[PDB]
């Protein structure tokens, strides 16, 4: 069974504590992943707590970095949330 979280309870986790992001309707826990990432901290840091599926897709990212990222998924965005946000 599947774990999803809202928009709200992703919105909560923001900063270097315990940052969340969403992709393509997936839930990312990067807090260790933000001194990792290649392409640096300030640009999770910028869209921490919610959808940045856009902006991961606009810079655009390898295959490699796309593998990666399943590595931090936690879960999934709650069903009744998909509408507002796109997958
Ligand atoms: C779990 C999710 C993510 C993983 C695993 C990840 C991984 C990587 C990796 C491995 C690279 C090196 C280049 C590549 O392989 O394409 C990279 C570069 C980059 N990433 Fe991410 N990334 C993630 C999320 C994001 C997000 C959400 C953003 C923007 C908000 C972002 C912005 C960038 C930028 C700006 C670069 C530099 C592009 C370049 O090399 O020219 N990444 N990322």
């Amino acid at each position: 069974a599947v774990k999803y979280y809202t928009l709200e309870e992703i919105q909560k986790h923001n900063n270097s504590k315990s940052t969340w992001l969403i992709l393509h309707h997936k839930v990312y826990d990067l807090t260790k992943f933000l001194e990792e990432h290649p392409g640096g901290e300030e640009v999770l840091r910028e869209q921490a707590g919610g959808d940045a599926t856009e902006n991961f897709e606009d810079v655009g990212h390898s295959t490699d970095a796309r593998e990666l990222s399943k590595t931090f998924i936690i879960g999934e965005l709650h069903p009744d949330d998909r509408s507002k946000i796109a997958k």
